[PDB]
C-alpha cells in the first residue's frame, strides 16, 4: 500500500519549460565580488549554519547585511544563490547585492539589502487591520512571484519577513531552505519552522508543492489577526499536529490521510484523540477583534486546509475581498 502521488495545481512545469541552466544550480558558475568592499559592524543573529552581520559598503558608505556561511555544502550554497539570483528584482524579495569568497570558513559570504527592521515587539502593538492587509498582500506578491518562478520558499515565518514599518518596507528573507519545484519529485520534510510546518510534512508526505508556503503564511495570518504568536503552539512535530487537529478537527485530517494513502505511525493514534472542527469565531475576543473580520476568517479559512491541493493559491488569495480596500494602484 503506497502513498498516492501529487502535482502542483498551478505552476507545475515552470522549470520544465526553462533552460536547464535556470534550475541546474549545480552547474552554475559563480562570479565572486570584492570582500574588501565590505566591513562588518555588528552581529545581528546566528543560526546553526550561518552568521548574520550588519555590514557596511565602503565604496559608497551604504548599510548592508552580510551572511557568512559556516562550511556547509557546495550543493547547498549554490542553490540559495542561484535562487536568490533567479528572483532578484521581484516584488518584496530581498536583494542579493553581492557574493564574496571568504577567509572565515573555506566557504563564502552573501551580501543583501539592509532592511531597517521594525522589531516585531513594538510592531505588534502599533499594527492595524489595514496594516496587516497591506502586509499580507505584499508578502503574497512575493510568494506568487517565486511560485511563478518555479520555487518554494520552504521557511515562511515572521522572522523571514523583515518589515521597515516606517517606509512600509516588507522584504521576504532566508531562502537557504528554498528549492525548485519539479513535478513528481519527493522532497525533504525536515524544512520550515515547527510552528509553520504544513500537515504534509507532519504526516511525512514528500510529494508536496508550493502550497506548503500557503499553509505557513496562513498560520502567520492567524497569528497576527488573533494576537497569538505562534497560533499553533506544539512542543515537537507530533504535538504540532495535535495543536492543529484541535482547531481543524480530526475528521478532515483522517480524510486527508485517506486520500493520499498516507500511512501514519501508530503512536499518533492515541495523542491525536477525537476533536471537532472549531468555528474560527471561537478565537475572537476584545484585544484582537479590531483586526478580525468576516473577510479575514474566510480568507484564513481557505489557507488552513489539510489537503494541500485545497489551499488557495497566491493569485486567488490576492484576489480576495479581504484585500479589496488595499489602495488600488497606478501612477
Ligand atoms: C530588530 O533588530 C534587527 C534585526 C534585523 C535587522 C535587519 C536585517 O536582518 C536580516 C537578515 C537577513 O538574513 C539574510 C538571510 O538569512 O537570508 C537578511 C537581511 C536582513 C536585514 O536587513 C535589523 C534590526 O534592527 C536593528
Amino acid at each position: 500500500s503506497g502513498p498516492v502521488p501529487s502535482r502542483a495545481r498551478v505552476y507545475t512545469d515552470v522549470n520544465t519549460h526553462r533552460p536547464r541552466e535556470y534550475w541546474d544550480y549545480e552547474s552554475h558558475v559563480v562570479e565572486w565580488g570584492n570582500q574588501d568592499d565590505y566591513q562588518l559592524v555588528r552581529k545581528l543573529g546566528r543560526g546553526k549554519y550561518s552568521e548574520v552581520f550588519e555590514a557596511i559598503n565602503i565604496t559608497n558608505n551604504e548599510k548592508v547585511v552580510v551572511k557568512i556561511l559556516k562550511p556547509v555544502k557546495k550543493k547547498k550554497i549554490k542553490r540559495e544563490i542561484k535562487i536568490l539570483e533567479n528572483l532578484r528584482g521581484g516584488p518584496n524579495i530581498i536583494t542579493l547585492a553581492d557574493i564574496v569568497k571568504d577567509p572565515v570558513s573555506r566557504t563564502p559570504a552573501l551580501v543583501f539589502e539592509h532592511v531597517n527592521n521594525t522589531d516585531f515587539k513594538q510592531l505588534y502593538q502599533t499594527l492595524t487591520d489595514y496594516d496587516i492587509r497591506f502586509y499580507m498582500y505584499e508578502i503574497l506578491k512575493a510568494l506568487d512571484y517565486c511560485h511563478s518562478m518555479g520555487i518554494m520558499h520552504r521557511d515562511v515565518k515572521p522572522h523571514n519577513v523583515m518589515i521597515d514599518h516606517e517606509h512600509r518596507k516588507l522584504r521576504l528573507i532566508d531562502w537557504g531552505l528554498a528549492e525548485f519545484y519539479h513535478p513528481g519529485q519527493e522532497y525533504n520534510v525536515r524544512v520550515a519552522s515547527r510552528y509553520f510546518k504544513g500537515p504534509e510534512l507532519l504526516v511525512d508526505y514528500q510529494m508536496y508543492d508550493y502550497s506548503l508556503d500557503m499553509w505557513s503564511l496562513g498560520c502567520m495570518l492567524a497569528s497576527m489577526i488573533f494576537r497569538k504568536e505562534p497560533f499553533f503552539h506544539g512542543h515537537d512535530n507530533y504535538d504540532q499536529l495535535v495543536r492543529i487537529a484541535k482547531v481543524l478537527g480530526t475528521e478532515d485530517l483522517y480524510d486527508y490521510i485517506d486520500k493520499y494513502n498516507i500511512e501514519l505511525d501508530p503512536r499518533f493514534n492515541d495523542i491525536l484523540g477525537r476533536h471537532s472542527r472549531k468555528r474560527w469565531e471561537r478565537f475572537v475576543h476584545s484585544e484582537n477583534q479590531h483586526l478580525v473580520s468576516p473577510e479575514a476568517l474566510d480568507f484564513l479559512d481557505k489557507l488552513l486546509r489539510y489537503d494541500h491541493q485545497s489551499r488557495l493559491t497566491a493569485r486567488e488569495a490576492m484576489e480576495h475581498p479581504y484585500f479589496y480596500t488595499v489602495v488600488k494602484d497606478q501612477a
